[PDB]
């Protein structure tokens, strides 16, 4: 009954449309939480979205400078996908970074909260409280904020501590049904790592993430769940899938390094591979959170000279803001899909309009089909929203 994901990937010509909840719309009629930092995570049978709440509804007093990260009242959201996050959405855990998986007996919530200096993260496993860890280097312990990922009986997620622009420490846990069993020391050629986007890889875990600090190209952490052995390195990829980074003419890349082009700051994102080619989304803007597009890059992965991108796809247009994004992974009959979630932010700081900040989530998955054209952006008028 443990999920270990052994079937191949499925062939990916693109990715079609599966979801969106047009939340900060519905917000303007209706009672619907303040979020930030959402995902998707699928049990075998059925997929949620996940959000880190604000302790508010958007229509609140409470939605006041919602743009803070770290609170007490930040908790875990779930609801099936595609339910909009109401007033009878569950509050899985307390958390203002979080990552969850399903490892085919039950729901894992890693959720961190407290202090920044002295953070805890509890692991809750089957509805139950099994372990926890403090923060290990007392600077803001976080993890991926999307899905980790779980191969029999064996669940893995990537926690930083420390430095956001500088050297810090990154741990990859080990944890079986809610109890921490083992932790490894991220180690290999990857500088910075933070908001890892992980899928199965039969055998192993492989995650593509954000370096904080000195890369614009995203760092690849694998895990080898049997020996819990670690490696790491760089997307190739000379068309690099942070933000900020170099316009497509005069950005580079390697392998092995961060290749130090507006490296610092960055935004959750996602890519795999294909064979040599690999499949990334980014924003369209190389400064900003606007627009979201997706491709691939033919010989990516492991050519770090190759911008030869084909199959793109416009999902958010270049007008309208987007966010974070992360991957996740889809049981098919015979092979395993992958899909993507986009964080479309609307508020502070950015959009002085009103006085909050939260997100709505549009979703799509890959698909062996043909698809079209489109742009599905947010869609609220902010100028006619409650403040
Ligand atoms: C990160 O988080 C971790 C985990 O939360 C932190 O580690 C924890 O830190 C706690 C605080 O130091 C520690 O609890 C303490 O344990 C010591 C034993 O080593 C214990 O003595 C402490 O209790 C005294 O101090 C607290 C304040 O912290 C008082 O509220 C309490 O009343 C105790 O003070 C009383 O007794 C002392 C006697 O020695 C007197 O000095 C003091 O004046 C006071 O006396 C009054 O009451 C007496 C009766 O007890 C009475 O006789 C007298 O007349 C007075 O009326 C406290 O329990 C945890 O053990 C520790 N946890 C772990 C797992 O290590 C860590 O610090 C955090 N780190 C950062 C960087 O934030
Ligand atoms: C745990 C935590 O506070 N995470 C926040 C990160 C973090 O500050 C950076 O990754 C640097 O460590 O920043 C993002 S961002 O949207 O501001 O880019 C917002 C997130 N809530
Ligand atoms: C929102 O918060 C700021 C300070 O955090 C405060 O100065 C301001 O008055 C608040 N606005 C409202 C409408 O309460
Ligand atoms: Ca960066
Ligand atoms: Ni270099």
């Amino acid at each position: 009954e443990y999920r270990n994901w052994s079937k191949p990937q499925c062939d990916i010509t693109g990715f079609a449309p599966f979801s969106k909840d047009n939340s900060i719309r519905l917000s303007a009629g209706g009672d619907i939480w303040v979020t930030r930092e959402p995902y998707v995570s699928c049990d075998p049978d059925k997929c949620y979205q996940f959000a880190l709440g604000q302790g508010t509804t958007l229509n609140n007093v409470h939605s006041n400078n919602t743009v803070r990260d770290r609170t007490p009242y930040r908790t875990l959201l779930m609801n099936e996908l595609g339910v909009p996050f109401h007033l009878g959405t569950k509050q899985v855990c307390i958390a203002w970074s979080s990552s969850s998986c399903h490892d085919g007996k039950a729901w894992l919530h890693v959720c961190i909260t407290g202090d920044d200096k002295n953070a805890t993260a509890s692991f809750i496993y089957n509805g139950r409280l099994v372990d926890s860890v403090v923060s290990w280097s007392k600077e803001i312990l976080r993890t991926q904020e999307s899905e980790c990922v779980c191969i029999n009986g064996t669940c893995t997620v990537v926690m930083t501590d420390g430095s956001a622009s500088g050297k810090a420490d990154t741990k990859i846990l080990f944890i079986e049904e809610g109890k921490i069993v083992h932790t490894s020391t991220l180690s290999g050629s990857a500088q910075h790592v933070e908001e890892c986007s992980c899928y199965p890889r039969y055998p192993g875990v492989r995650c593509v993430c954000r370096d904080n600090w000195k890369g614009s190209n995203r760092p690849i952490v694998d895990i080898n769940i049997k020996d819990h052995s670690i490696v790491s390195s760089y997307v190739c990829s000379g068309l690099v899938g942070d933000t900020p980074r170099k316009n497509d003419s005069s950005s580079s890349s390697h392998c092995l390094d961060p290749n130090n082009e507006e490296g610092g700051h960055g935004v959750k994102g996602w890519a795999f591979d294909d064979g040599n080619d690999v499949w990334m989304g980014r924003t369209i803007s190389e400064k900003s959170r606007l627009g979201y597009e997706t491709f691939k890059v033919i010989e990516g992965w492991s050519n770090p000279k190759s911008k030869l991108q084909i199959n793109r796809q416009v999902i958010v247009d270049r007008g309208n803001r987007s966010g974070y994004s992360g991957i996740f992974s889809v049981e098919g009959k015979s092979c395993i899909n992958r899909c993507f979630y986009v964080e479309l932010i609307r508020g502070r700081k950015e959009e002085t309009e009103v006085l909050w900040t939260s997100n709505s989530i549009v979703v799509f998955c890959g698909t062996s089909g043909t698809y079209g054209t489109g742009s599905w952006p947010d869609g609220a008028d902010i100028n006619l929203m409650p403040i």
